[PDB]
């Protein structure tokens, strides 16, 4: 919920590697 206002950006740092 309130995380959707940022979590989407928190993955931009984890996907850089496991972005598949």
């Amino acid at each position: 919920t309130s995380a959707q206002k940022a979590k989407a950006e928190e993955r931009k740092r984890r996907k850089m590697s496991r972005g598949l």
